[PDB]
């Protein structure tokens, strides 16, 4: 006799088995009018205008292929499709695979001059159907899918010389991509980077593999830890139109500016401006100085030249440059001008308009909020995402500013669905005629299509009504997004609150932390995660807090932990917990903390602080000492680990030094043994330190799991194990 | 009213006193008073300071050990000790003239020397350095380089590689001086095609990049090291020509395939015996090699070969036994399994195939301890048919039925486990009693076996112990299939059989193991019984040793079967004894014990609530070849692959859903690779089994660093207490 009251909760199995699924609407714009989508495994083509669709590629076309197809890529001219199979993951972005090209107008596979197995990367030219691929660390180009390839580079060498692909650090920390190949807009030129890792030390770890392997494998990866020798980089442009079968290809080198060549530096951004103009952004090893070169092709020479009067410098006196790297430029059509996000005089990131020949740029946006990204640029309008709306740093809306009058700024998403939608991202059609808006919260995700001419909504792509239907009688948690004031500054936090939240009660509280530089953990995003289960089923409040060092709020907050990681950011989580208890609905005896990666570091630093505030905590794949982490990320915030730079603080910010304070708390340390990112080493040293001072704690290694501990079975195992640990700690049955 | 606490165990509050002596002659031995080296006369009981602490104050290094040349004229001082594996280590050495009471500063033994030993007489010195053998005729003269093939991880001269060290010789050294020091026999090991186990060593926090340790280690069925044997005349060395080592080749019976050198024993000045063992360890051969005066060569008559083989298993307990030669070397005694499968002493004449057994019975000779012209002294478990007792016997060589027990009656209530150490010519012997009472060390004269005196009686420990509620020890047997199987129980103080106690089964259970005995111990179990009121039991089932081949060989080729089943059945019996809480039965073990613990927990028996496995083997293909193949044969379709694949803990993953499991393993375990637990953990994760875990960074198989040792026992205590609802 329940009278239809919601009696279900969001349980651990619901999360682990994905009972409640967020529907997505993932599309690929092929033109300015149409996009590809997946229905019941067939590749449909939709017409943005009307919404009429037809089948582009039936789900039976390749059922005789003989292998499982991981992904596909359609040539920009829509004449061929690249089929990806034998996918074998490497790091976060990299992987190898086999490829076959299917000709769409002959409905036939191409059996001649096939792309080799173990190919590291493949990319179509942006127009037409030329192919560039990397194999054995060398670059190859196919002008037509059925013709022999032209070998561009001959120096490729496993673990030493990389042409067209990155090494570990560049992939993970510099580019966020494996690809180091950049086609000119019309395909004439193929720009690439070459990395030399000759003297970069190798991290080595065991890989146990299937139980069949009698002897474990030692994995060895070139990986510069803080202060170690970094890979070097060279940049080249090759004219693909002048490739020859009788002569080797001529790659034209573009050298980094003299102000970079004086020392260690990085190539940090490549952006084509026009068919014959390419911009390159370089960053010094001490990451407070970057130079943007703008280089033009010379018809006579066949060379590329960068004019000093076109160099733009971007520096910082308070920290590093950019959120994680200097922003990318968005060039106007003629390539004589560009827009880009930079910190203004007050430390807020806003869009600056540069003329190619001029040092002084002018700001088209301003205010105490920040521009997240530039999404599209037309002749009349620039579209961007910002967190200006209602001054909520954790909110995201799409705006459009008239290039001819900066006072004319329109918000396109703010008011579409104000109660349901406050976190937007966008996907523009090939020439911005249309755009898809994706709102991730705080209500159920909603995907809509729009024409930009007069920004009316065309239709609802995905509204997650099915999920909405399932959730009706489930006691879901709510989210509170608000701020507290420390030293006259707003600091935002979020709390996942148990259903039927009652201020009169004292809830156990879990602090879910990340808190690295430019992080944001308090936002308007709707999530179905572990926190969802903890709040809904176990009545635990899960809070996150963005303190000093956090992003999207100006350099004053973000740069506060410069050269001093493991200080304010750690101190702030503690102060947040104190604040949370003073609110009156938190049980002081049951406050815990957990985090992954930087978050595991903070968790561990917090637990080893002697603050007495936290009963227990969980660190997953934590950094433990900055010298063990990679050079480009670490040194960005910590400078060099030398007596003449910042060695003292490197040594003062390790978790191992706080070992003794762990006697006051219950600690669960978790790490995957094949973590190529934060090495198991880091946790191995935390554990040895705890053992050395006689502190008891809980541990779990994950055989062959990497930084994401994302294998289906491992993912379920870790959240199960962490759930027991938290329940135990909080005396929950 | 205090109990024996975890801290007591961890901090060694109550220490067992020892009386470690080393004989120097037939009537004197050395002893170390905390601080001091004394010389004792065996006859009178009187000492004088032999080496005063202060002799080396000005040294400037910290001394690990010392070694007196047999003639008594020099003392080797060992320092800068750096442990390698179980027995192997590196160290620096200095030689001090005793009569001139000064350091030798000339032609010093190098730093990083791998092994050094004095000749059995005089003061010649042999050492191994950088995998090469060197000889020093006199402490202060250049050393002669015997071998030139030494090469790290590849060629080992005079020292063993990983597997020979751990599993064959139980020693780092592969050097054997003839009785009067004339000859230096040595083995050479070639590991060229032996695969390497690689694992990470994290080192001090200061190391930025972990180091990868790489060790030549043959896992089951892999390529093995090869071995060569050599003998060098140290009396005809030169300072001008290189020494010439005479090779003794293995017998043709061994040369037809993979084989091992398993025993080297000098019989006389010019006769050496070598035992060889086929890779399939059920066939071994003893060659007896004589020096040929006119040829400079060593010849082994095919007619003097002695074969020892087994039809039911491997040969020997862990390896063929060592022979004990009569003074003339034309005859010898060695322990072999008789026709009923019981290990007894057999008397061989060098020239004849058939030997005669001088002992017999349903009990076993543990070891031959000494032999004189008139008697053979040996240790056995004959006393009262108790396999876990040990007593010293002496057999009259002119009449084998004339057998005197020398220790059975010294103190029957307190002493039932003896070991012995005879003086250089058996004039005297020290008796070491290890239980069931407090260890008792006594000295005796072998002429009439009279007790000269009590060397250490542990009276101090006995007084301290009066204060603490100590647990007791019950040693008994149960009957399974008309056969006796022994078990022990450490029972809590004031034990009351009308009460239901939690029980922890402490298991090892490897082949020839013995966990039920009369030895007195102060260990983790003591604490659990005394403070936590937990019964900790151990059981010796099929596969266990010292009770004959029918029991020991029952697991031949079938590891992970009967020995596992018998631990479960034993637990079932214990619960039927009435004083066990059957909802609180746990099991734990280390190494082979971790394997059995895991196989038991993965058995679905439903008998055990929880368990702890420490450094367990998880699948036999991961373990070393010598130990593994000895019991399992080869992992190939034509041999025993099926059972190798059938006996893994990983295969029993799903059943772990019924128990609480704690898995612990040191990451620098060179013996049972961390790999073994990494595969267990992955298998449990794959079937969605939750369990507890703990890795120990940089710890090896003993997890024996002071802090790690304390930390593991503390962690395990919490787990068992949680499991048994003990706050
Ligand atoms: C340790 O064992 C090693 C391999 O079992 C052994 O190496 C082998 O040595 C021979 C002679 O130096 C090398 O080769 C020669 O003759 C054979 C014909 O039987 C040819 O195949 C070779 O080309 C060459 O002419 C082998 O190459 C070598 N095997 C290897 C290195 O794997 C060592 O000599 C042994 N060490 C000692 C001290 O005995
Ligand atoms: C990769 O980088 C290394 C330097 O880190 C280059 O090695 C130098 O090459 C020159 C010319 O042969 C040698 O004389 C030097 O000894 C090398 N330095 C070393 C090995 O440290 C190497 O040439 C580079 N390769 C490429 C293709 O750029
Ligand atoms: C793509 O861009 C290129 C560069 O702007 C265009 O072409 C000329 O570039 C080629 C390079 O091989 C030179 O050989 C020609 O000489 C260039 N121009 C002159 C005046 O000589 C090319 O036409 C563009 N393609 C498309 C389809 O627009
Ligand atoms: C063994 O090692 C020691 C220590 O390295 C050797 O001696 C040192 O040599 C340096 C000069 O190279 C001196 O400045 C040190 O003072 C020496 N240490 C000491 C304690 O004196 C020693 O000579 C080595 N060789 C042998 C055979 O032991
Ligand atoms: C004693 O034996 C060694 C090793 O066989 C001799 O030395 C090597 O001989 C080669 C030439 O055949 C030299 O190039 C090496 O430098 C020598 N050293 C080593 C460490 O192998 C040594 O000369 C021998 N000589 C005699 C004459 O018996
Ligand atoms: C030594 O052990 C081996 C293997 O356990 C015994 O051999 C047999 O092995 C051969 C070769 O692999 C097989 O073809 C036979 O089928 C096995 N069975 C039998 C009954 O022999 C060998 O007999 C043992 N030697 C001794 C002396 O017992
Ligand atoms: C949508 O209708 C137009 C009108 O003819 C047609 O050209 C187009 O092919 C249709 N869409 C698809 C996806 O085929
Ligand atoms: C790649 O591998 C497959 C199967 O291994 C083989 O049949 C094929 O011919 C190889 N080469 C290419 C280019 O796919
Ligand atoms: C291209 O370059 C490679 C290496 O530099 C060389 O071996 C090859 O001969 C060249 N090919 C031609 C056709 O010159
Ligand atoms: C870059 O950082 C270094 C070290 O903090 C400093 O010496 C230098 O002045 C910085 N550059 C700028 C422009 O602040
Ligand atoms: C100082 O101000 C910052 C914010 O600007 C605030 O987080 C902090 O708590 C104040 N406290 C300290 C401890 O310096
Ligand atoms: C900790 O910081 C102080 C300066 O506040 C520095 O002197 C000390 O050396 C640092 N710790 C380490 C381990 O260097
Ligand atoms: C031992 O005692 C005897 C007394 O008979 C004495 O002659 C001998 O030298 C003593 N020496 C030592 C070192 O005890
Ligand atoms: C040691 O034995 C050998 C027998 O060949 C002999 O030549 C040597 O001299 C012996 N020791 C002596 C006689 O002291
Ligand atoms: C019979 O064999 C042994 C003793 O010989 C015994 O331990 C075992 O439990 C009995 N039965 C079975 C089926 O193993
Ligand atoms: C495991 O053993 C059984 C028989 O005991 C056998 O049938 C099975 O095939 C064995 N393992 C393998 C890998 O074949
Ligand atoms: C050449 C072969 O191709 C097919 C597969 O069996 C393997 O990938 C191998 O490389």
């Amino acid at each position: 006799h329940h009278h239809h009251h919601s009696r279900k909760t969001y349980t651990l199995t619901d999360y682990l088995k994905n009972t409640y699924r967020l529907k997505l609407y993932s599309l690929r714009w092929i033109s300015d009018h149409e996009y590809l989508y997946k229905q019941e495994n067939n590749i449909l083509v939709f017409n943005a205008e009307y919404g009429n669709s037809s089948v582009f590629l039936e789900n039976s076309t390749f059922d005789e292929f003989g292998h499982s197809i991981n992904d596909y890529s359609i040539s920009p001219d829509g004449q061929f499709i690249l089929l990806e199979y034998n996918y074998v993951k490497q790091w976060r972005h990299s992987y190898t695979a086999s490829y076959d090209i299917y000709d769409l107008n002959k409905r036939q596979l191409i059996t001649e001059e096939r792309i080799p197995n173990n190919t590291q990367w493949v990319t179509w030219s942006p127009v037409g159907h030329k192919l560039a691929y990397v194999w054995n660390n060398d670059i190859y180009v196919k002008i037509e899918p059925n013709l022999p390839s032209y070998r561009i580079t001959w120096t490729g060498k496993e673990d030493i010389i990389y042409n067209g692909i990155t090494d570990w650090v560049y992939e993970e920390e510099v580019f966020s991509a494996y690809s180091a190949l950049w086609w000119s807009p019309n395909g004439t030129f193929l720009a690439y980077a070459q990395f030399n890792d000759t003297e970069v030390p190798l991290i080595e770890y065991s890989f146990y593999s299937d139980e069949s392997l009698q002897y474990p494998k030692t994995v060895r990866v070139p990986y510069p830890k803080a202060g170690a020798v970094n890979p070097t980089v060279k940049f080249f442009v090759v004219n693909t139109d002048s490739l020859s079968s009788v002569t080797n290809a001529t790659s034209i080198q573009i050298t980094a500016p003299a102000s970079m060549l004086i020392g260690d530096h990085y190539l940090c951004d490549v952006t084509w401006a026009t068919q014959e103009r390419i911009s390159l952004q370089w960053l010094r090893r001490i990451q407070n100085y970057s130079v943007m070169d703008i280089c033009d092709y010379d018809e006579s020479s066949g060379r590329w030249n960068c004019l000093v009067a076109r160099q733009h410098i971007e520096m910082s006196t308070t920290g590093w440059v950019g959120r994680f790297r200097p922003s990318e430029p968005h060039f106007t059509l003629d390539g004589n001008s560009f827009y880009k996000i930079i910190s203004n005089e007050e430390g807020y990131r806003h869009i600056c308009y540069f003329q190619i020949d001029k040092k002084d740029c002018t700001f088209i946006t301003k205010g105490t909020w920040e521009v997240i990204g530039i999404e599209a640029l037309t002749s009349d309008y620039l579209y961007y995402i910002s967190n200006e709306y209602k001054g909520m740093p954790g909110g995201r809306n799409l705006y459009k500013i008239q290039l001819s009058d900066y006072t004319k700024v329109t918000c396109l998403s703010c008011e579409l669905n104000p109660e349901r939608c406050q976190y937007y991202s966008v996907s523009f059609s090939k020439e911005a005629k249309y755009y898809q808006l994706r709102c991730s919260g705080p209500g159920l995700p909603l995907y809509t299509l729009h024409s930009s001419v007069n920004d009316k909504g065309l239709r609802v792509l995905e509204d997650n009504s099915a999920l909405d239907k399932m959730l009706q009688n489930v006691q879901m948690p709510s989210k509170k997004l608000d701020f507290i004031i420390l030293n006259e500054t707003k600091f935002w936090y979020q709390m996942i609150l148990p259903p039927h939240f009652d201020k009169s009660k004292k809830y156990p509280l879990l602090l879910d932390v990340y808190a690295g530089p430019c992080s944001q953990k308090a936002d308007t995003v709707f999530r179905l995660n572990w926190a969802t289960y903890l709040a809904s089923t176990e009545n635990i409040i899960v809070a996150s807090f963005d303190g000093r060092g956090s992003g999207y709020q100006g350099d004053k907050i973000m740069h506060a932990i410069n050269r001093r990681l493991g200080t304010f950011e750690v101190e702030d989580q503690i102060e947040a917990a104190r604040q949370f208890s003073k609110m009156g609905f938190v049980d002081n005896k049951r406050i815990a903390i957990w985090g992954w990666s930087y978050g595991g570091y903070v968790t561990s630093m917090v637990l080893g602080s002697g603050s007495g505030v936290f009963k227990c905590g969980i660190a997953v794949a934590p950094v433990s000492r900055w010298e063990y982490y990679d050079s480009v990320y670490t040194e960005r915030y910590m400078g060099l680990p030398t007596p003449e730079d910042n060695l003292d603080h490197y040594r003062n910010s390790t978790v191992m030094s706080r070992a003794e304070n762990f006697k006051q708390v219950e600690y669960l340390l978790i790490h995957g043994t094949a973590d190529d990112n934060v090495h198991f080493q880091q946790s191995a040293q935390i554990s040895k330190a705890l053992v050395d001072v006689g502190v008891d704690f809980q541990a779990m290694w994950y055989t062959d799991e990497d930084h994401g501990i994302a294998s289906s079975t491992a993912h379920q195992h870790i959240y199960t194990h962490m759930s027991h640990f938290i329940k135990q700690c909080f005396s929950l049955p």
